[PDB]
């Protein structure tokens, strides 16, 4: 459970961090407060109890970094040369193309390990603006969004990209209706989910469309970035 | 009586595995947190005759997310007429990762098992891939793993016998092989990454060849 002056401890931690999102922030702390079993130990930063002054400013940091852009990665695992063997001696890839076959294979990985992110950040700048807060970062547990509502009601939204989307979660509701779970797309079919994404003001903007032009604008931005990189050294 | 229940449940499915399967129920009566009444028995003697079958590399039959086209393009550069081939590929990939844990047992299965180890095949044995009972009746147990950080892993406690040797093949984090570490037994000598290559190169060449055939 959390202190006594939670929200005052948050304020002040995230003004030192970014301004921007202190309120934001603040409300997070609140809805954590009112439901506890939702509050999650920071990752990498588990030193800090779940509740105390020392775990909430810990939290804006983990906030804030969860909200800077992400680059695509794909793994620093060496790959299995093996593997080759198998795509050049079974699946008839020509030699020559076997070491391109691995970058991609790589780069395919990188990719999926990001789109559950963008995902993330492709609603927050839709429905952010109307009130909701993405709970970015580690320190929020099944829940990805959450919202005060006009009736003071704690609404709560958790999103995954597929059905079968390995890390799966469930967080008790103290006060608040029922977390909405929805995810984008099936793992049994091709097509998407976007049609059932539950009703909440700003949904009709939601879209697969919406969601691809996400994705082309911010590494569209962040290619732009790295170029910078490179002439500033 | 488990040895002689094991004895005629792998007569019925496969009498050329009856010595081997009865050996891995002497090894689980004596170490049952290792095991994944009569039923059971029955049940497993099909499982680890299944486990030798030869296995075809299978792509996933699973969807792929439309926006990993998307980020290899529009991040990584990769050319709109390459994204299907490179999809292609990534689910190739993954069926040869899904399968080389599986040739790498029948590759050691192939070498160690004329010395009197035996091949725990299918999955009735949690963690553990081969064991032998040494000349003064103790229980060796051999766990094999193809990377250091191979993505899943299942653990047992050993109850009588010496703790599992655990070996992998190869690193996460660096360039090429671990064999050099591979546990002391006999036929240890005869294993290699050389040896493996060319038993996968042997063992896939027999495949295309009965793929040919049949159609
Ligand atoms: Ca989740
Ligand atoms: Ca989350």
């Amino acid at each position: 459970k959390f202190i006594q002056n939670a929200a005052e401890i948050a304020k002040k931690a995230m003004d030192s961090v970014d301004p921007s999102l202190s309120e934001k922030f603040t409300i997070v702390i609140r809805f954590l407060t009112d439901n506890p079993d939702a509050a999650s130990a920071l990752k990498g930063k588990e030193r800090s109890i779940v509740g105390t002054e020392e775990y909430i400013i810990a939290s804006a940091t983990n906030f804030k970094k969860g909200r800077d852009p992400r680059t695509p990665l794909p793994p620093s695992t060496i790959p299995d040369e093996m593997v080759s063997v198998i795509l050049n001696k079974y699946f008839e890839v020509p030699s020559e193309e076997l070491e391109k076959a691995e970058e991609w294979h790589r780069l395919s990985m990188g990719a999926e390990n990001i789109v559950g992110d963008l995902l993330e950040r492709y609603i927050a700048e839709v429905i952010e603006p109307h009130g909701w807060i993405w709970c970015s970062g580690s320190m929020v547990r099944a829940v990805d969004f959450i919202y005060c509502d006009s009736e003071n009601v704690w609404q709560s939204l958790q999103v995954k990209n597929r059905d079968n989307t390995e890390n799966s979660s469930s967080a008790a509701i103290r006060h608040g209706t029922p977390i909405k779970k929805w995810f984008r797309t099936f793992s049994k079919k091709r097509g998407d989910n976007w049609d059932k994404f539950p009703s909440l003001e700003g949904k009709e903007n939601l879209s697969e469309k919406g969601f691809k032009l996400y994705v082309e604008k911010y590494l569209s931005a962040l290619r732009a970035i790295k170029a910078l990189e490179h002439h500033h050294h």
